[PDB]
């Protein structure tokens, strides 16, 4: 009678409240025993959601390979996921790459220019009274940005999302990867026309880039413009489209941050915890005990964060978003060689996003008249959340 039995990720049971936290706070109780568990779906895999057992995964790159941190595997044809589904050296290597643009230094040059189209997106329907949060916003604030850093076309959200709705997959059979062609096509054009008249982008600082004292092949280059495509545009859509709809009723919380934003960034790592839609796997690569179990090589180890971010024998209170709580230790982005490459980036759209948000508009509310969808997967979170305010006033024009 276990939860392990039939645990699957793509497939949480949704409680009342809309989230899969009713479940999440359940299986985070049967781990206390068994902080291990095997499921039959998918073949055959492994669950781990002990705070102190994933930790041990991710920090033993021998016995575990990235090369199946997707899984299923995710649809991107004969191109691997740059410094994700590659282990070292390869990693070490690739990585060090773009290890500058994203330091936190060269992510803020962005900074007050996020703030900008933050409040220059609230201005869109500040004068209607409603609308969708997440689509609205949620995915606007990820989305722009990303195209910036990536030198391209601030105004195709919509295609984006499209391409990494296949990649990120849509249980549909090869749609996604037909889809996934043009992202490729794009990809392809996109690159030839930047190794011409240049930029200061991302995109553009990796061509120049030499590996050995060589190039690199354009194999690698559509590699990593999935990556970042990807990296940036669904977990942070996500994990905003969450705390949006945690404001949206927690008035103990809004009304709390608006008044003590000192604490706005603080607050926004227990909401990492909390609210963490990210979830990986690894590849078992060698015969090796964890805890209690035994893992023979070929098989695959989920790594269910969510559930290791609410382990009693690690956070005090688990279940309660505590602002003040110091030191956040979550997980929710990884640790070692691993450790999210857009770290920092995350930190910076929700303090501003959140800030300004609640300056423009200081009431809201989950509409009563729709209701809010969530998203399941490797990356799960809130899709669609419409709330309802006092039609306002905008600064722009
Ligand atoms: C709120 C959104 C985000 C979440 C929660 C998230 C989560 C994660 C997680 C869990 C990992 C590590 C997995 C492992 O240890 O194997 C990771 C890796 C990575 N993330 Fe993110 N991420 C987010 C946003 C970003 C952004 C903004 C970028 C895009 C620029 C980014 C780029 C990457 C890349 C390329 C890696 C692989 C490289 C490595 O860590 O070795 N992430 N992220
Ligand atoms: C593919 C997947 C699941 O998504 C991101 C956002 C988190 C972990 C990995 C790499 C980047």
């Amino acid at each position: 009678t276990s939860l392990f039995t039939t645990a699957d990720h793509y497939h949480t049971p949704l409680g009342p409240d809309g989230t899969p936290h009713a479940f999440f706070e359940a299986l985070r109780d049967e781990a206390e025993t068994t902080p291990i568990g095997w499921s039959e779906a998918y073949g055959g895999h492994w669950v781990v959601a002990g705070y102190k057992e994933i930790q041990a995964v991710i920090q033993n790159t021998k016995a575990f390979s990235n090369k199946g941190v997707t899984f299923p595997r995710y649809e991107t044809g004969e191109f691997e996921l740059m410094m994700a589904g590659q282990d070292d050296p390869v990693h070490k290597k690739y990585r060090q790459l773009v290890a500058k643009p994203f330091s936190p230094e060269a992510t803020d040059l962005f900074t007050e220019q996020l703030r900008q189209s933050t409040n220059d997106l609230i201005d869109a329907r500040i004068e209607l009274g409603e609308g969708d949060a997440a689509t609205w916003l949620a995915n606007e604030i990820p989305a722009r940005l990303t195209a910036i850093l990536l030198g391209l076309p601030p105004e195709d959200g919509d295609t984006y999302r499209r391409w990494v709705w296949a990649i990120t997959h849509v249980e549909n059979p090869e749609e996604g990867a037909e889809i996934f062609a043009e992202l490729v096509a794009h990809a392809r054009t996109l690159i030839a026309e930047r190794r011409t008249n240049p930029g200061n982008d991302i995109m553009s600082r990796v061509i120049m880039s030499k590996i050995d004292g060589e190039s690199l092949s354009e194999d690698d280059l559509i590699g990593f413009f999935t990556i970042l495509l990807l990296g940036g545009i669904d977990a942070t859509a996500r994990f905003l489209s969450s705390v949006f709809w945690r404001l949206a009723w927690d008035i103990e919380l809004r009304r709390r941050l608006i008044a003590h934003p000192e604490l706005i960034p603080n607050a926004v790592d227990e909401l990492l915890r909390f609210y963490g839609p990210a979830m990986v796997g690894r590849l078992v690569t060698q015969e090796v005990t964890v805890g209690d179990i035994t893992m023979k090589p070929g098989q695959t180890a989920m790594l269910w964060f969510p559930i290791a971010s609410r382990d009693r024998s690690a956070f005090d209170s688990p279940d309660n978003i505590v602002i003040e709580r110091t030191p956040n230790r979550h997980l929710s982005l990884g640790h070692g060689i691993h450790r999210c490459l857009g770290a920092h980036l995350i930190r910076v759209e929700a303090r501003v996003a959140i800030t300004e948000f609640l300056k423009r508009i200081p009431e809201f509310s989950l509409d009563p008249n729709k209701e809010c969808e969530w998203l399941m997967g490797q990356v799960a979170g809130m899709l669609h959340v419409p709330i309802i305010f006092p039609k306002g006033k905008r600064l722009s024009e």
